[PDB]
């Protein structure tokens, strides 16, 4: 008897994810068709690269040496918005918060902190065998925070009347600060 093994194949990760023996007869039409594997893994993420099976092949007459097929896939992508989830937990989005502390001159306490808040997003490309989302650059290279107005203290002025900052996309918090507040 021949023997015809036919090995389904990532090849992004160089992996096997599964192989199918045959056994015939010498000059008989290999009774296969990669149709179902195929489908399978399809439905799992992949994406059909290299089917290597000939259409109609035969099993052939030598008794030392068995035939081997592969069935190369990559994995499927398709870009995905902001919104989308990602198995490995990253997100599309992010937000930072500005924070304003209000102070005398010798870092007492004159009014209750002000906090503003960015969101940046970014858009990335989903792996179907994954689930995980590659995310891109973030779409935007900074935001602005709202205007932040500092309080009017009766008898004092602020060192600066309306804190108006932003933030680069880079950044993994907003900026914290501090306005102070001089006697007239
Ligand atoms: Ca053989």
């Amino acid at each position: 008897m021949q023997k015809v093994h036919v090995q389904y194949i990532d090849g992004e990760t160089d992996q096997m994810l599964r192989q199918d023996d045959l056994d015939g007869y010498t000059d008989e039409t290999i009774p296969y068709s990669t149709a179902e594997g195929i489908k399978k893994f399809e439905g799992d993420g992949y994406e059909l690269f290299k089917d290597n099976f000939p259409a109609g092949e035969k099993f052939d007459n030598d008794d030392t040496n068995d035939q081997f097929y592969t069935v190369i896939f990559k994995h499927h992508r398709e870009n995905v918005d902001p919104n989308h989830s990602s198995a490995d937990g990253t997100k599309g989005t992010k937000t930072l918060t500005e924070t304003v502390h209000y102070k005398y001159a010798n870092g007492t306490k004159a009014a209750e902190d002000q906090t503003a808040q960015v969101t940046f997003t970014r858009n990335g490309v989903l792996d179907d065998v994954t689930g995980i989302v590659a995310w891109g650059k973030w779409n935007e290279a900074s935001q602005s925070y709202k205007a932040l107005t500092s309080p009017t203290i009766a008898g004092y002025a602020p060192s600066e009347a309306v804190v108006k900052r932003s933030s680069n996309s880079d950044a993994e918090q907003g900026p914290t600060l501090t306005v102070i507040y001089t006697a007239d």
